[PDB]
């Protein structure tokens, strides 16, 4: 990359009630005590912050490199004056980080920043910042946020573990088609989705089953209800917020329940037979947040600001109490990509270890499951230490033999993310950790009937023992 | 005052109907006592009262009673002019347009200024409204005049006659119980960790103790109620799009109570960047500015339940073979956004419903409501064992509702509702045009299932001690789960 170095530079004076004369002794030699004591605190040797010069007013320059930086240094500097002038006898004119970078960037639609020059070895911003945004600490996650857009300009790496033999392939349709021409389901009036009749909800049931008696009893998993609106509290302590807007569909309340404030819709539907969605637009308030889009984030709400006893965790649970929303690529798909999808989510909490433990254990139930009861072709790879997702894979005949794998199961260990997010501690002091891993129905549906066929007498024994005799359908003339 | 529609308007023409003003004021004389007097009752009847020409206009003054509307009066008067000037004149029409279109209609009292589609302004006059139109030939051949005035008279029968909905009738009502729990029953799960809010209104997250309590209503849903009776499992949609509201009629007036869904206006990256980098810089998500970036909204969350499914069946024919169809959902929430004011589980904006519908001929449908009546009966009485009634709510068309008593609410609190049987009629057949191979007419019916309502119910009269559950109840749900507890 690049090596120029990150640079912070304030200028800045102290609000001072008396004037500053008695003290013009006092506050020069108190400067020099903080560049060898007070700003050393928190920087490595050399690195620490450093008052350039000092001049009704106090007014300053101040640098400092990433470690203590000038907008929390100048806080610093706030309360050694305090006692100093105080007992015995923030308002600021500039504001530059200079950030090391290759590439060029555009000049960014941000608050905050005044100016955006590129320089040699990266950017020099400036900062519109008062008292104020420096004690929200705004410096840092402007920083942040340049920081994520200059190495998004440097731009995957796909890691395989492990891959079953090969295996015959003798049914070659589309499983959605077959299922659409034998009465299994139909599309749904919306975008991606689809209605199921009895045998295709018979063979979503049946998975289900299969993931509670394989692998969420056997391991100790206990159901919850996880909320399916998601709010944007919980997408911001989430970090969702910070870039799940093109993916989902937006929730918007009503402005009020009043019949009169409502009256305008009915009547315009009543004279023109048509929805005036305009209008309606104009009646909702503002969105409150989504659909429910990751199953987990929700969750969290019942956990947060807490601290739990080393005695509950593990904490093991899971959710199947609704459906999952996702504003998918456009053009139509079959059940293998939708925008209305149906997920067991699966959520862990503990430390380290046992959150990297879990994930192992789930391993092995997935493996039991696709190798011995549906009898898959599949393999898993890993998305580039633990932490990250690890997603399993299987051909989809009718795309042929170079056709792209559907991925169809996740675990994932997420880190210190969420208990950081949430703001969840453990009793004893140490970090907690958390993962999480869901069960795409439609996506399991996919693989095994794109594999197996929609004829029962062809699935594998393990699985026609717990399907049972197959529903009849709805004929239709 | 009496009803009466006014037109001004001016038939359109190729070449000028100059050389015809005898041959035309001749017909136009003839109209008011032959053309326009049939459909009619003898006095009643469109008549024209100006008359004017030009190179091209023909324009005309029309009034009319509700028989033989002033624009039905100019399509009588348009093909006979298309033959009267056809080959004798060489010269043919070219359309309609219009200057005025004036309608008074009666009503006894004022009425408040409605903003409607094609009404360019209403008055009210000596006798009752006047609405001036702003409509052109298409508005009139598509009945949009008639609509209208179907809209004001719905509104001022409205006025006259009041609010008049509801019909109660007690139909049966168990003996009364003796209530030792007398704790609000969302008060004391939270007391005691079953559950918690979740952040959005009216909605909660449930602890494994309380799921417990709901999966196993659920489970005896299945198995006392579904498999016996012969039930088939769906999955119904949960997004509900317009167009399914407008065929089961909710888009009539449902607005007030649903979350609404909006999708992106697109899924453009460079677009939301705007929006990211807000967030990122203030931590504040910024809602109006999202607003503005949202699409117009496509329908709503779940909000009956059933409706969705009624697109499976759309614009089919059943063999009579097929029907009852006896169909089931339990594959997500709904949503709605209730009257204010914090309550517990008893009402809830985010809920877990089981619905249940069956189709098949009028007598069919109230044999499986009478079915599913005899399993509830059974499940109440004799698992739940909770002091219950039922009631019907305004022949064979309406709900039967069943109620019970909330003993924290006091020894004449209101009973909550929690449970339904529902007959539509011809309703959903009718509306999602849906048919019988052999013609004879196809009923529906429903009955949600709400899990929230349920445990309300039960928990209310029965604690949260398993020690204190009926016998029936406590073998169902096996051993209770612990609670995950916090420091
Ligand atoms: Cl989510
Ligand atoms: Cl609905
Ligand atoms: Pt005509
Ligand atoms: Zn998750
Ligand atoms: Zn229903």
């Amino acid at each position: 990359g690049s090596h120029m170095k990150l640079q912070f530079n304030l200028k800045a004076y102290f609000k001072t009630s008396a004037d500053p004369t008695p003290a013009k002794d006092a506050i020069a030699a108190l400067f020099e005590e903080a560049n060898s004591t007070l700003l050393t605190r928190g920087a490595p040797e050399g690195q620490g912050a450093k008052v350039t010069e000092w001049k009704d007013r106090i007014e300053l320059t101040l640098q400092s490199g990433r470690y203590v930086r000038v907008h929390d240094a100048i806080f610093r500097l706030r309360k050694q004056l305090a006692e100093a002038l105080g007992k015995k006898y923030i308002e600021v004119e500039s504001f530059i980080i200079k950030v090391p970078a290759d590439h060029e960037l555009r000049m960014l639609k941000v608050p905050y920043i005044k100016s955006m020059e590129n320089i040699e070895g990266g950017i020099q911003l400036e900062l519109e910042v008062g008292e104020a945004e420096m004690k929200n600490r705004v410096p840092d996650r402007i920083l942040t946020l340049l920081e994520e857009k200059i190495e998004a300009a440097q731009y995957e790496h796909w890691n395989l573990l492990w891959q079953r033999e090969p295996m015959e392939h003798p049914f070659k349709e589309d499983p959605t088609q077959a299922m659409m021409k034998e009465g299994w389901l139909k599309r749904g009036s919306s975008r991606g989705q689809w209605i199921h009749g009895p045998q295709s909800a018979r063979i979503f049931r049946t998975f289900e089953k299969i993931v509670l008696e394989e692998l969420l009893e056997p391991l100790g998993y206990r159901e919850m209800i996880f909320p399916k609106l998601v709010t944007w509290e919980v997408w911001m302590k989430s970090g969702h917020a910070k870039g799940v807007y093109p993916e989902i569909y937006y929730v918007c309340p009503p402005q009020t329940r009043d019949p009169d404030y409502w009256e305008e819709v009915a009547d315009y539907y009543k004279v023109t037979h048509e929805v005036p969605t305009k209008l309606i637009k104009e009646k909702i308030a503002e969105p409150i947040g989504g659909m429910c889009y990751a199953q987990c984030p929700p969750f969290w709400m019942y956990v947060a600001g807490e601290t739990l006893p080393n005695e509950e965790i593990p904490v093991k649970v899971f959710d199947r109490s609704g459906t999952s929303h996702r504003y998918e690529s456009g053009g139509i798909h079959g059940i293998e990509r939708v925008d209305e999808f149906h997920r067991i989510e699966i959520v862990w909490i503990g430390t380290k270890e046992e959150v990297l433990k879990c994930a192992e254990e789930l391993h092995d139930r997935y493996m039991h499951i696709f190798n011995d009861i549906l009898d898959i072709e599949w393999r898993k790879a890993r998305v580039t230490n633990t932490v990250g997702t690890t997603d399993y894979e299987a051909c989809l005949p009718y795309r042929g033999p170079d056709g792209e794998w559907l991925e169809f199961q996740n675990v994932s260990i997420n880190g210190d993310k969420y208990p950081k997010g949430f703001n969840v501690k453990l009793q004893s002091g140490d970090e907690l950790w958390s993962g999480c891993s869901g069960v795409g129905l439609e996506r399991w549906a996919a693989v095994f009937l794109a594999q197996k066929g929609l004829d029962p007498a062809n699935w594998p024994e393990e699985f026609r023992n717990r399907v049972g005799e197959m529903p009849k359908g709805i004929r239709f003339l």
